[PDB]
């Protein structure tokens, strides 16, 4: 199995989302970033993963659910089967990485990618290891009631630049924004 990361956008406020929907105007080119990160692999014959709470898969409107051409696991505790549409359940997200291990995946799973929701990004954040966080900055407050976790920058080195991502601002909707790449190894 290959790399560990969190993808998310977040505003200035720190806000993911509110009441399941985006806090901000549907950003497209954003959008097709998360997609072009979260699907491309490095290795021949292997699919990403990615991992998710339940409220974030109930989230996506359905025409994007499952997220093509990647493995889709979410996580519960309550619901006793994958949702429609969705691969894999595991209870936890230390359980999750555990069946990464196993016969039925440990071959077919390239880089793992978190896509939320709030609990489960903080759970990866201060677990020790090697990760990496692909943070959108929303450079404006909205109105927003669930919260990305502070990032504790002694851990989280912001690199300079990284391939395949802008550096400079963009621009959709009167709305700026710039991508960022954190990396710790504790
Ligand atoms: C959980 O699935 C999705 C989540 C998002 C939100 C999101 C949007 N942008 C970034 N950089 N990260 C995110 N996590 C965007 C997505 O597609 C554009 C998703 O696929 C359906
Ligand atoms: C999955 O891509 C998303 C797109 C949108 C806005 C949106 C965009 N297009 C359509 N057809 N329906 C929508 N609700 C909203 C989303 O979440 C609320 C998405 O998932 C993160």
């Amino acid at each position: 199995v290959g790399s560990l990361n969190c993808i998310v956008a977040v505003s200035q406020n720190m806000g993911i989302g509110k009441n399941g929907d985006l806090p901000w105007p549907p950003l497209r080119n954003e959008f097709r970033y998360f997609k072009r990160m979260t699907t491309t692999s490095s290795v021949e014959g292997k699919q990403n993963l990615v991992i998710m709470g339940k409220k974030t898969w109930f989230s996506i409107p359905e025409k994007f659910r499952p997220l093509k051409g990647r493995i889709n696991l979410v996580l519960s505790r309550e619901l006793k089967e994958p949702p429609q549409g969705a691969h894999f359940l595991s209870r936890s997200l230390d359980d999750a990485l555990k069946l990464t291990e196993q016969p039925e995946l440990a071959n077919k799973v390239d880089m793992v990618w978190i896509v939320g929701g709030s609990s489960v990004y903080k759970e990866a954040m201060n677990h020790p290891g090697h990760l990496k966080l692909f943070v959108t900055r929303i450079m404006q407050d909205f109105e927003s009631d669930t919260f990305f976790p502070e990032i504790d920058l002694e851990k989280y080195k912001l690199l300079p630049e990284y391939p395949g991502v802008l550096s400079d601002v963009q621009e959709e909707k009167g709305i700026k924004y710039k991508f960022e790449v954190y990396e710790k190894n504790d």
